[PDB]
């Protein structure tokens, strides 16, 4: 299922515990693409299907590929878009605890969408995966404003987007193995170190 809106759908009285909102890559299918799925399947293993809530970043994000190319890596209207998604989960559900991802425009997109957060909801995202960060080189593996212990970056050897290029070479697609192992891992790790059991 590359289409998942469960915040969007979810019902304010049954909040899950844990919300993941994730921005897909170039070009890619639904609101998940490519990885959010797998990431999401191992999601719900973790916390049942009731305990986490699977959000993609779709409306006026539509992944054009010329789109890494503006300043930030992605468009001023796809930012708006995952921040007012960042912004209904905390007034939908305060008590949830937040993870994100994203994958190549996307990983700059949540890159972008973090900073840009006030403060008080970036606080609430325990963890973020990025995959394929096309800003890694320029923000030196960081995400402005956010701790490097809440932040993992899987950036393969020879995908030229994590050294300062924008050109799509082979290891840029294949992310799969961390998308269905270190990535969930490193999230439900995150949730839990705040949450306990």
């Amino acid at each position: 299922r590359t289409t998942r809106d469960d915040l969007i759908n979810g019902n304010s009285a049954s909040c899950a515990d844990v919300i993941f909102i994730y921005a897909r890559g170039s070009t890619e299918t639904g609101n998940l693409g490519t990885l959010g799925p797998s990431i999401a399947s191992n999601l719900e293993s973790a916390f049942g299907k009731d305990g986490v809530w699977i959000q993609g970043v779709g409306g006026a994000y539509r992944a054009t590929l010329g789109d890494n190319a503006l300043p930030r890596g992605t468009s001023s209207a796809a930012i708006r878009e995952m921040l007012g998604l960042f912004q209904q989960a905390n007034t939908k559900c305060p008590d949830a605890t937040l993870i994100a991802g994203g994958h190549s425009q996307g990983a700059a997109l949540a890159a972008a969408s973090i900073e840009d957060l006030d403060s008080a909801i970036r606080d609430k995202i325990a963890g973020t995966v990025l995959f394929g960060y096309t800003k890694n080189l320029q923000n030196r593996g960081r995400i402005p404003n956010y701790p490097a212990d809440r932040t993992k970056v899987f950036c393969n050897t020879g995908d030229l987007v994590c050294t300062g290029s924008l050109i799509v070479a082979a290891p840029h697609l294949a992310y799969g193995p961390d998308a269905r192992g270190p990535a969930p891992e490193f999230l439900i790790e995150k949730v839990r170190a705040v949450r306990g059991s």
